[PDB]
């Protein structure tokens, strides 16, 4: 489904990449996007799939754009525009300045200080997960591990019980990995009407969760709204869920692939935080962007008010342009430069979380199952979209090389 090409756009611009089913997949979701980097393809191209939208391929232009919110607007950050259009996450969907007060407030309930009176169930959560699968001498690692993980921290950070765990993950999955039942919007408003009574409770009688802190906070001047707060709160259960599910499974898909890796943080743990750096780098997985505020000369290229722009955060540490040889995992890599948490205004507030859960995950289960491997005769799949993913890990150990801890 190719869209009729704006006459703005020069053809010599055209490549028709499509971000949701991308060719060579099967290969690999990215090395499918680093086909965008070979040397035949301008550093910024346009693509009549999905509507028809802006790429750009190079670190240069994607951090540059990221920094030009004036520009490059977070208005309509989703492709395609209908998606983009109805999405209304605080704060996500705002531009600077009104953005600033909203993330200030976000980032009081998943900073870096409250990553430490949380480091605790992280560990223990971590550790009972894995306890639970080490006999076993198998799991499906997205589905028994990758899933279950991030929204258990995400329903303790919030104050919410455990049995809302299996209605919530129905309800995120839901507007996350459409099977085209529903509209974005439409996702998007069941998951609000579960938020909507929580915030009124939490309102009248606060407690000290991050739900709590999001609905009774001060924004630009006067108290924050329910509306402003339940767009808010869903951003914050959503954005910690995918990335985080999705980036583990490839890092342990890498290193079931990898015996060698794995031996180099078993020998050598203290490399860990530094591996968790690199994997970032080689397995980044988020795609959003912008929109065009105004027409706008970009890198020699004539943009449209209007114009939807793909800023891939994945692609800017795959540049080969900022990091040699950047299809390759090198722990001792020296200078690592990715935009995995993105750049500029709206750089990942839970990116601190984010390396913890990853960090501890590595340790605890390279601590109590070193040796593992994908199971015989399985081909692993990605998925690809704004947010990157492994369909399913099976993976396989021998009980008997493993310990409980
Ligand atoms: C591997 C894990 C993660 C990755 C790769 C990731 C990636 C990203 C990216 C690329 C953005 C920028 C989006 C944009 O510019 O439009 C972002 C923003 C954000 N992230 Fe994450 N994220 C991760 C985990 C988390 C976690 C655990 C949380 C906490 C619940 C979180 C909360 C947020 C929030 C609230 C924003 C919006 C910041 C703003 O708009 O000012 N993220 N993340
Ligand atoms: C034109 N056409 C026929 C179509 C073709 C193909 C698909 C279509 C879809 S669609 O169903 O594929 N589009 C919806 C998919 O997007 C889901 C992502 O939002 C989840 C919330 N995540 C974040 O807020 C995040 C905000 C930021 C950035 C990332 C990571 C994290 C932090 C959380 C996302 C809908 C309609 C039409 C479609
Ligand atoms: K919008």
């Amino acid at each position: 489904n190719l869209a009729p090409l704006p006459p703005h756009v020069p053809e010599h611009l055209v490549f028709d990449f499509d971000m949701y089913n991308p060719s060579n997949l099967s290969a690999g979701v990215q090395e499918a996007w680093a086909v965008l980097q070979e040397s035949n393809v301008p550093d910024l191209v346009w693509t009549r799939c999905n509507g028809g939208h802006w790429i750009a391929t190079r670190g240069q232009l994607i951090r540059e754009a990221y920094e030009d919110y004036r520009h490059f607007s977070s208005e309509c950050p989703f492709i395609p525009r209908e998606a983009g259009e109805a999405y209304d996450f605080i704060p996500t969907s705002m531009d600077p300045p009104e953005q600033r007060q909203f993330r200030a407030l976000a980032n009081q309930v998943v900073g870096m200080p409250v990553v430490d009176k949380l480091e605790n169930r992280i560990q223990e959560l971590a550790c009972s997960l894995i306890e639970s699968l080490r006999p076993q001498g198998q799991c499906n690692f997205t589905e028994d591990y990758a899933e279950p993980f991030p929204i258990r921290i995400f329903m303790l950070l919030a104050g919410l019980p455990e049995e809302d765990i299996p209605h919530l993950k129905y309800l995120t999955d839901q507007m996350t990995r459409p099977d085209g039942s529903m509209t974005f919007a439409e996702a998007k408003e069941a998951l609000y009407d579960y938020l909507i009574p929580i915030i009124e409770q939490r309102r009248q009688k606060p407690g000290t969760d991050a739900i709590s802190i999001v609905a009774n906070g001060q924004v630009n001047g006067r108290p924050i709204t329910s509306d402003e707060a339940k767009r808010m709160c869903g951003l914050l259960l959503v954005g910690g869920l995918d990335t985080v599910v999705n980036f583990l499974s490839f890092s342990m898909e890498f290193l079931a692939k990898s015996p060698e890796h794995r031996q180099e943080l078993i020998e050598r743990p203290e490399r860990i935080p530094a591996a968790c750096e690199e994997l970032l780098r080689r397995f980044s997985l988020v795609a959003d962007g912008r929109i065009l505020t105004s027409d706008y000369e970009f890198h020699g290229v004539q943009l449209k008010k209007g114009d939807q722009i793909l800023l891939p955060q994945m692609l800017s540490g795959l540049d080969e342009r900022e990091n040699a040889a950047p299809m390759h995992v090198d722990f001792s890599r020296q200078k690592v430069s990715h935009t995995t948490f993105g750049h500029g205004s709206h750089l990942c507030l839970g990116q601190h979380l984010a390396r913890r859960e990853i960090i501890v995950t590595l340790k605890e289960w390279l601590t109590r199952i070193p040796d593992f491997s994908i199971a015989p005769g399985a081909q692993i799949q990605h998925k690809s979209g704004i947010v990157s993913g492994v369909q399913a890990l099976p993976l396989v150990w021998d009980p008997a090389t493993t310990k409980a801890v």
